[PDB]
């Protein structure tokens, strides 16, 4: 115990879907970490043709920046909301134990903030996300959600005990959106967050997302914004969903080595083609890229996918290996 | 083999969300133990709007309550169906071995009653329902089913071998619920059973639930009724779903130890922020209790819990401990 | 590497619930083992009331035929698109490595073939499908989706590493279908593929499958056709879900060992009442036989099984087991 013998480090936070700078393996020893995060509602274009959402975020983006610790450290996070802002949010860390995951300490009006410290006493990736009484699901499904990683203190571990890294950490919210329509049946646009919840929560219990993305937007992980990387790296693949299931797949490549719930005690799973991120939860994948080439990363439910825009990409340069994949025949015709 | 040279036992079966009391590891031996069940279809209030729904239930209860056993016992079961019924029943218990779980067996028309009895070989909770042929969904989604727990001879077990046990067990199910609309859009009340039938059916085929409940209705393990521990107690937490995938979760706790696929044979996983029960199927997860407080266990898809009433709570006394969570500055003005 | 220096066989595939003739564990080395199929666009009857889909397969079928390998192996397929289909087409292969699975290596207009080589050094079974850039979900809820199952060398393993084998492969495609309705609410015919498209998408759209089928028709694995096996007899039950999440259960049996996500150099689960096949995914489950009997295998969605059609039958003969389950008392007046 006592967390106040211990030395503070202060933890400058990056954007999705770059995680900022931390060890994996660290001889280093427990620590108070101190973030400071900044809640901002604010009016989000979805799409490619111009559909609006009244979002809420964290820090200014969907989703959340990622945190990172490791398993034995404290998590100081100061949670500021605005007066800017017209809710009221909290913050719900999963990594944590006691208060609704910190929610009832983490009460803030507009023109406030509170400070709460927990434990994070247990490795995974875990999802933490706004929990205001009586409004959860809104706030949740409206961008506010995000991940801690709590990494094992010599870091992360094959089935055998093995050592595992990463070269390369992205990060990857998933977000099912109810937007509304008009009689018109053209999508609804707010002028203020407050208006466009009734009809929100209408779409919502139809449980039919209008729109599911990856990191705020159709497209958002890209062209310009694709992810990158080369032949022989190692990433480390961090996909949360706070409130829906997803089925992340790398499309020409697999998971390596895979935590679909999310927590590094439990052996990884190998090889997977497909994997299961369940609502409520952030999972982990590794791959260590052997072409290149652009690649898809997507919920392989394809309609949610291609329809519904839950997909991204990964720029990957180096070498083709023929041993590992050869056209042999390029397309001609059918010989007669 | 031959179960007729073993002694019986008979079993006092208790509502859920309570478990008749058992013992985990036993030094006793293989028994013939003898339940009985007696079907009730009623109309059920299932939310706080006086919604109804003509249900059909083993024992009077949302699940039906839960049989225990161990390994290497019988499970004998008498299936009683009183003439005050309208439909035929039977019983399908995925613990069970040939004959459709026991469906084959048990047909039970209204004013009779049949005697099954099946090698309880396997370890874990196992989902038991009723199985009419022609109309199979229809008695399963109006609340018919209910959990078979089959706990190893030496009781739990953690990936490494090492013991494991609950001072307190707890049994939900959950119930995703197909309600009828009027033209009104007001949900429908029907004067008989049978003549929910056909429109309920038209809900099923939706595939959206009108609503998903614990343990019968909205609000059913919250208030007088919540759950209850004690910091350093710990509990057992017994989930099935017959028909609907579910995810969950217990807000400000974790799952220590679950078995999501609910087969005690199988290692365990730890540290789990929120786990999956597939439908057809119950899981159970162990938690230990570290902070007191009003927790939440609950679908962590939020609409399905918050919207359509996948939730419940659980009152925790005991001690608060600062090092686990620390409010450090409560909520206050943004320093100027 | 070099894959030139190694001896070719030619397999001879077969239609769906079979698997072509295969070992299991071998003494045989990595050979280029060569495939050929040929894509065919068709029109299908999909249920007893005669509504169509506008369908495309690989080899006639839903799904395509399974393709058996072992470790080590290169699959080497010839792709065929015959000019009397209308659209392109391609491969992606979830147990290859680059080019997207294979799909940018394998696009074949109408009147076209082409030759795709990779390794397959990565255990479990895979899913394949059809990937035609911007019209991916279409191509494969229209049917265009298989299993590659690529065995350990020693073959099939328990967790303890012990020898595991099955007497019987039967595979089993599960195709969740988005079938128009017309104003009069009956199912759109359509006269080619191409009309289908735009209403097929509206109602992919919606997320709420029309159809859920087993191997291209309600009943498709049902009367004649249900599947057979033999008490005492192992069948390999592998299970394909391109595009929606299902959870396979078989009614009266279990799952002895359970890859639910598919990947042979995991340790299975066992027991399993219900296991979970996520969408984009191919799972493999053993049974042993122990009861005689027709048994019901299904995705435990009981509304997606008996509504919309994912269910068939395995018919099993030889001896009752009065010791696994007993009749003890037959249907029969409620003692007054
Ligand atoms: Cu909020
Ligand atoms: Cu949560
Ligand atoms: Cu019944
Ligand atoms: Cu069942
Ligand atoms: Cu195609
Ligand atoms: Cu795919
Ligand atoms: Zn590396
Ligand atoms: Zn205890
Ligand atoms: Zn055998």
């Amino acid at each position: 115990q006592d967390a106040d013998k211990l030395p503070h480090t202060k933890v400058t936070l990056v954007a999705p879907p770059q995680v900022h700078p931390h060890e994996q393996a660290t001889k280093s020893g427990p620590k108070v970490v101190e973030f400071t995060m900044t809640i901002e509602e604010k009016k989000m274009v979805i799409d490619d043709k111009g559909t609006t959402l009244q979002a809420m975020t964290f820090n200014g983006s969907m989703p959340g920046p990622t945190l990172v610790v490791h398993e034995g450290d404290y998590v100081q996070l100061t949670l500021v909301n605005p007066a800017t802002n017209a809710m009221p949010h909290n913050v719900d860390f999963h990594g944590a134990t006691g208060a609704l995951g910190g929610a009832k300490l983490t009460n803030v009006n507009p023109g406030e903030q509170a400070t709460l410290r927990f434990k994070a006493d247990r490795s995974g990736t875990f999802v933490y996300h706004c929990a205001p009484e009586g409004m959860v699901p809104w706030h949740v499904v409206s961008g506010m959600s995000g991940t801690l990683m709590v990494l094992p203190r010599d870091g992360l571990k094959d089935p055998q005990g093995k050592p595992l890294h990463y070269d390369r950490a992205y990060t990857i919210g998933e977000f099912d959106l109810y937007i509304p329509k008009g009689p018109d049946g053209k999508y609804k646009d707010y002028a203020t967050l407050a208006e466009s919840y009734g009809d929100t929560v209408q779409v919502m219990r139809t449980l039919t997302p209008s729109h599911i993305v990856f990191n705020g937007k159709v497209g958002a992980l890209t062209g310009a914004n694709a992810l990158t990387a080369k032949v022989g790296e190692t990433v480390l693949l961090i996909h949360s969903q706070a409130n829906r299931d997803t089925r992340p797949h790398l499309i020409g490549g697999h998971g390596d080595w895979v935590w679909e719930t999310g927590k590094f005690a439990n052996p990884p799973q190998r090889d997977l083609e497909t994997w299961f991120i369940r609502g409520g939860s952030a999972g982990a994948a590794l791959y260590t890229f052997k072409q290149p080439g652009v690649y898809a990363y997507l919920n392989h439910n394809l309609i949610e996918a291609f329809e519904l825009g839950a997909a991204g990409h990964i720029k990957v340069e180096g070498k083709w290996n023929d041993d590992l994949m050869k056209q042999i025949k390029a397309p001609a015709p059918i010989p007669r």
